[PDB]
């Protein structure tokens, strides 16, 4: 087996896009918060900065749903990456160009939300379909690369990249990612002439979709539909989110209206699945079953996003008010992350999980994603000590982040290492895609959550639960979030144990 010539080019343009992603999101809560958002007093800072980059953090995982669409419809993979990689270029561009700008700023990141989030599906599985039966023994070591990539990227990125913020302002360190950005375009055109194209996939008539669509359109002799019923309440709840953008905001409306949306018809359409057999295949309305099972398993996995999506933003502003060195910033905790997730991952797998295993437990995939996420919660319960322990004496940075940080990438090799790999097991194969598509959206669901707590706790009367409790907001919040986990990782087990009742022994 030989190595195909293109995936060099492949490798070489990750590693550049990855670099310059991490680079520009590990220090865009601090440049929020002493530079940008300088016109906002400090205490009411922290919390729109917050809102700036998880609004953000929720486009990038919500794109790409346009990318692959657009790639799957219309222009292919190779060009639509392309194509979406300049407007990623251009929108590292107006980082730097409109860096005083607020509304020149904000436009920039939604272009980048755009280019990144974008080609996120395409990229990966553009690198698969360049091997056939013959190089396949490869692939594997090929992905191998692209897993490296990601954690050296934004285990650099996290350390040179508040030095060069530092010393040079945000031109020079909003400009030299979008430099290396367009390096990362380059090296995908200089093999253009190499890729392998895939014909374009022919649109599954008996899909998740036209399936979701029979089940609630499709009507049975003498009952109504509760299903439609549903479906119309989404419609019309949604509208009550979208009206309500001015107490919430833009993005966390339309957020609200989708999860919404989704919801409810999702709900609907499961208590009327049967009448969707009319009109297709019973393998594939039964995988449609399948993949509806795996959407409330992924449901009860969003606030471990909302934990860990955390640490680029709650977790610096508080390491700005604790014991640091003078070389040292804030934003250099990000990388211990990428270190600690490349050290647990061979050590779990080998060491710890034989070393459980050899007590007796079984060690299911299901049961780690569960134990994933209340050790995550448990995480912040030390985050939520921590501020209380601070809000009356000093701790050090350096040597403190380093439990809640082992606890928490400890909880997402749990969790995120485990997620989507087994709930392609759990569904047929055709809906690869499907599954894939609710799992980006699972993350931004997370976020949602962050957006939404922090628009709860402005009203009249959750503060005086907080003035009840005689507990500083900011870390009243850390354990609200730390029992959002463990209670969702409690209805988790819960639901497991029905779920493994279910398709098979
Ligand atoms: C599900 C559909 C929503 C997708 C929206 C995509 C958003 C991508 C980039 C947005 C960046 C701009 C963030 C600014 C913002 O919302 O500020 C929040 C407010 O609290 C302060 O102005
Ligand atoms: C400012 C310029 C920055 C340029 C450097 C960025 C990254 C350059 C190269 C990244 C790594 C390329 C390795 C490719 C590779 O050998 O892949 C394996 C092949 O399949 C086997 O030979
Ligand atoms: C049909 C596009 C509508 C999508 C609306 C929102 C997205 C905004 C910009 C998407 C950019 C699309 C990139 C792909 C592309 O332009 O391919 C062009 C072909 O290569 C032309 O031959
Ligand atoms: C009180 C809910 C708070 C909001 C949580 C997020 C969204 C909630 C539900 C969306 C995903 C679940 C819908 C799919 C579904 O109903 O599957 C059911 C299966 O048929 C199980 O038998
Ligand atoms: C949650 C299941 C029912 C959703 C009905 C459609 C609602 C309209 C917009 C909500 C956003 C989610 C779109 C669904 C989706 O991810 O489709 C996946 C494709 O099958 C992927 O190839």
């Amino acid at each position: 087996p030989k190595w195909p010539r293109q995936i060099p080019y492949i490798i070489a343009s990750e590693a550049c896009e990855r670099f310059s992603f991490y680079g520009m999101r590990n220090i865009l809560t601090p440049f929020l918060m002493t530079a940008l958002l300088l016109s906002i007093p400090e205490e009411l800072r922290g919390a729109v900065a917050k809102d700036v980059f998880h609004s953000f953090v929720i486009g990038v995982y919500f794109f790409p749903l346009l990318g692959g669409w657009i790639a799957d419809r219309f222009f292919g993979k190779y060009n639509t990456i392309l194509w979406l990689s300049l407007i990623y270029c251009v929108g590292h561009a107006f980082l730097a160009i409109f860096e005083h700008s607020v509304q020149g700023f904000y436009t920039g990141l939604f272009l980048i939300a755009l280019g990144s989030g974008g080609i996120k599906p395409l990229v990966s599985s553009f690198m698969g379909d360049q091997f056939d039966q013959s190089n396949k023994s490869l692939a594997q070591k090929a992905f191998d690369m692209f897993y490296f990539t990601i954690n050296f990227g934004s285990f650099f990125a996290s350390l040179s990249m508040p030095l060069l913020l530092k010393n040079f302002g945000a031109a020079v360190a909003f400009g030299i990612p979008g430099v290396l950005m367009f390096v990362a375009t380059v090296f995908f055109w200089l093999g253009r002439k190499r890729y392998i194209h895939m014909p374009p996939e022919p649109k599954d008539p008996h899909g998740f979709l036209p399936v979701i669509r029979s089940a609630l359109l499709t009507k049975v002799e003498g009952k109504g539909n509760i299903g439609l019923v549903l479906a119309l309440i989404g419609g019309v709840s949604a509208a009550y989110a979208l009206v309500n953008i001015p107490t919430l905001g833009i993005v966390a409306g339309l957020c609200c209206a989708m999860v919404l949306v989704m919801g409810f018809v999702g709900a609907g359409a499961s208590l009327q699945l049967e009448r969707a057999r009319k009109s297709h295949p019973d393998a594939a309305v039964d995988g449609v079953r399948s993949v509806l099972r795996i959407l409330v398993l992924f449901a009860l996995v969003t606030p471990f996003w909302s934990l860990f999506d955390q640490k680029a933003s709650t977790w610096i502003l508080q390491a700005n008010d604790m014991v640091k060195p003078q070389w040292f910033e804030p934003a250099m905790m990000q990388a211990l992350n990428p270190l600690l997730v490349m050290l647990l991952i061979p050590f779990n797998n080998f060491v710890l999980y034989p070393a459980i295993e050899r007590m007796g437990v079984k060690l299911t995939a299901l049961r780690k994603m569960g134990a994933g996420i209340a050790i995550t919660g448990l995480s912040w319960i030390v985050v939520g000590t921590i501020q209380l322990m601070m809000d009356g004496g000093s701790a050090l940075s350096i040597f403190w982040q380093i439990l809640p940080y082992a606890l928490l990438t400890f909880g997402e090799v749990l969790v995120s290492a485990t997620g989507l790999e087994f709930a392609y097991s759990q569904a047929p194969k055709a809906m690869k895609g499907t599954i894939m598509s609710f799992w980006t959206l699972s993350v931004t669901v997370g976020n949602l959550w962050v957006l939404l707590a922090n628009v709860s706790v402005k009203s009249p009367t959750v503060t005086e639960q907080i003035v009840q409790t005689g507990m500083s907001v900011t870390a009243f919040q850390m354990f609200f979030f730390a029992g959002f986990a463990i209670l969702a990782a409690i209805v988790f087990a819960l639901y497991a144990r029905s779920y493994q009742m279910q398709d098979h022994y």
